[PDB]
């Protein structure tokens, strides 16, 4: 797909058999959902944004279907404004920019 | 070009004479640069992300060179710890996010 950016890049992704929308950011490095249950362990995680840092728990291995294409790979929880698919996640989707 | 992304999308900007590296961010919905000096008015804004609210000077309609591209828009300047090209811009240089 070609998505333009007049809009906000929200794409539909499934995880754990649940859609949510999420957020096509390349600025971002990690992908970051909001406050949700993941199996297996989690190892603590400190990321910064435009305000600051705060603190995740990354889980590693997770399954996520972003628009019918599967990435299997690490996504950090935590108090995110808006779930978020990070450059670990895009390159694996095969997502680039163009101008 | 097409910009890949397994490592950052940063980039060279040209504004107001100073030489800049930005990031390409298609998650940010405006353009904010580290604190710098430009001509005009300003209005004051607080944008927020992950990690909080900061307080950022507005300013309209300045050029932007992005790649040569020229692109016209609002840039807000404050406290941020990277240089961010967001979509008003974005859309300028025809920026599109293929996969
Ligand atoms: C994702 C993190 C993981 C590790 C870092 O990679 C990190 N990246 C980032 O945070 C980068 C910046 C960065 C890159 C590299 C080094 C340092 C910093 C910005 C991010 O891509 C864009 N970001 C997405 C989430 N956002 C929203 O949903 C807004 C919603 C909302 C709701 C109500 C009111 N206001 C806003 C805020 C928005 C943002 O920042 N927008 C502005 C205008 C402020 C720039």
């Amino acid at each position: 797909p070609q998505i333009t950016l007049w809009q906000r890049p929200l794409v539909t992704i499934k995880i754990g058999g649940q859609l949510k929308e999420a957020l096509l950011d390349t600025g971002a490095d990690d992908t970051v959902l909001e406050e949700m249950s993941l199996p297996g362990r989690w190892k603590p995680k400190m990321i910064g944004g435009i305000g600051g840092f705060i603190k995740v728990r990354q889980y590693d291995q997770i399954l996520i279907e972003i628009c019918g294409h599967k990435a299997i790979g690490t996504v950090l929880v935590g108090p995110t404004p808006v779930n978020i698919i990070g450059r670990n996640l895009l390159t694996q989707i095969g997502c680039t920019l163009n101008f």
